[PDB]
């Protein structure tokens, strides 16, 4: 069973990673699972929707009551050392968020991380189907 923790938002700093302090310690976390346009592009820098993106993540996680991440089944870290998690905003899951708006897609899944892929799916086809920003 997967389960959420507490955590505090020290800073949102792109559409798809956010700052927070994880156990008294101060951590980047990469949303799993959704690749969103980013305004940190390493080879494009701001991509289109990248900035709405980005507002959509900040405002979602700065102007929520508590955090909580949630890690999945297999490795907790990347390559970079940023944390891999499902990020809930007052219940609410930003990752499912994002991809509900049209303003990310579902990643390249790598098993066993996909504990949310197929309602993630789910959210995509709906935003797909609304013709929503990424979409329009």
């Amino acid at each position: 069973k997967l389960h959420k923790e507490p955590a505090t938002l020290i800073k949102a700093i792109d559409g798809d990673t956010v700052k927070l302090m994880y156990k008294g310690q101060p951590m980047t976390f990469r949303l799993l699972l959704v690749d969103t346009p980013e305004t940190k592009h390493p080879k494009k820098g701001v991509e289109k929707y990248g900035p709405e993106a980005s507002a959509f993540t900040k405002k979602m996680v700065e102007n929520a009551k508590k955090i909580e991440v949630e890690f999945d089944k297999g490795q907790r870290t990347d390559k970079y050392g940023r944390g891999l998690a499902y990020i809930y905003a007052d219940g609410k899951m930003v990752n499912e968020a994002l991809v509900r708006q049209g303003l990310a897609k579902v990643a390249y899944v790598y098993k066993p991380n996909n504990t949310h892929e197929q309602l993630l799916r789910k959210s995509e086809a709906q935003a797909k189907k609304e013709k929503l920003n990424i979409w329009s």
